[PDB]
């Protein structure tokens, strides 16, 4: 993608699972980063869902050089451009419009945009990306919806995001259009709240073992 | 916004419920708006799909003053202008487009539109709206769906509608994200063809009784 | 619309049912497609999903005049320009982009966009279309999410495809807003290998003769 270094397509491949991270507290940003790291697990999604988000990306940035870290729930331009000069390596919106596209598109890292319906991968297209979130997975039609969807798209790769669970993960990940997934368990809130990091690298690792056929 | 003396989110708030409303004999159309007011429910959205749809905002307006009456089914700028200048509160429509939010955001009274996804909800945002209508809401996947989508999004109200009744409307009701819900129970065809008003501000005052939580 | 001299109606109004085709070997596609209108199936989806595609649609309507050939999958203005000028009759997308939509009214053949929201279908009718593909059927929400789209647009017909086959194509063509149905059912890959046309011929002939209501 021109601009981006980094591309969609390698942040996507890293592994098979990429954390949704909601960080309610600053303080819990790097032990959190660097126990998913010493589960195994390399990209990590921090969503602008909460105060600290920004602050949270920044110092995961500098801190956890062995993981890559990008911003979640990016919604315009104004957020790329914030989680940009924080230091996230990537961006994950739940949808796009033209003016993320664009100024994603012109920007210095890769936006990886959820979709749901084939007019907006379309779209998402017409901008030259190839690499696509599918949100809310379960909500779009889960596997049945994404087979349908990714039919016309052969050259079209997706991680699909929402309603993802330790029960399910495999039947998507063995879709030959999804790359990886995408979910929230491996940082639930309670463990997270309770500074129980050895809980979190287990579930890393778990993940990532669970999704090896 | 900016250019709205009445906000979407009053207009949501006034009650509960949201008749969508479709009147073939402009002759029935005062009396109706009399009879639901007596009902308890003031917020009406007259639709855009009969010739006399226009006549009845402009009459409503006039003789039932206390009623907060509106249009729906407002494809188009176009629409929007007309019923904008017959004397409409508020406006709804089934989905968005570009060319119907900028009006919106340019003109005097609060759109509500409908979405069905993440990124149509995120081209709504980009022109500033908060308010949304979720159609058509049971096709979409309900409750389940709606929640998915309300997910990433906390600031955001709704007005789901479309399979919506007394079945399964506190269903919709007991969401934090739901501020009201669109039904065409209210105003049954052969009751508003019958002139059997009685039975409209009966249907109303059990809409609102059953609505409590 | 202005440039049509077939209507996207004419060609949905034709026959019930419209094979999506998919042809991986030229030369299939002759036998194949004669195969099609010997059971009564004359509107045939060529879609641009292998790389003798557009060969075929050339091929076809070179040796079998009957049948209106046509492309599918067609997904931007510069593979809308290739089959009109190697003399597709319409052309079907999976979805629509105003890219798409704009060059198309300035083409010279009829477009049927798909379309999974409302929102998307208003994009569309803002650049006048009334035909439209309703695609993935089953994953937007079926047979009823279609009908509750008829509330608000009336005059609208379209064509749904994904998931529709004899055990439901029947459950579409009932609603008046249906003009047929799109399906891949009619074409087995194994039978077209195994150059099979008889087996072709049948499932076509059924096809339509299920279709009568």
């Amino acid at each position: 993608m021109k601009n981006w270094k980094t591309s969609a397509e390698s942040i996507l491949t890293t592994g098979p699972v990429v954390p949704v991270i909601v960080v309610k507290k600053l303080e819990h940003a790097v032990p959190m980063a660097k126990a998913l790291v010493a589960g195994g697990v390399r990209v990590l999604e921090v969503t602008l869902r909460t105060e600290c988000a920004v602050d949270a990306i920044r110092a995961i940035a500098k801190e956890v050089p062995e993981a890559i870290v990008g911003a979640g729930t990016v919604l315009n331009p104004q957020q790329l451009a914030e989680v940009t000069e924080a230091g996230a390596q990537f961006a994950i919106s739940p949808g796009l419009t033209e003016p993320l596209l664009k100024a994603a598109t012109e920007g210095t890292i890769p936006l990886i945009p959820g979709i749901s319906t084939v007019s907006e991968l379309m779209l998402g297209m017409d901008y030259g990306l190839k690499e696509f979130k599918f949100f809310p997975a379960e909500a779009n039609g889960g596997v049945k919806a994404l087979q349908a969807i990714a039919g016309p798209f052969s050259q079209v790769r997706f991680c699909p995001t929402g309603g993802i669970s330790p029960a399910n993960y495999r039947d998507y990940l063995a879709l030959k259009s999804v790359l990886c997934i995408g979910g929230s368990w491996l940082v639930p809130a309670d463990a997270l709240e309770a500074g129980d990091y050895d809980r979190i690298t287990k579930l890393a690792r778990e993940a990532v073992e669970g999704a090896k056929l």
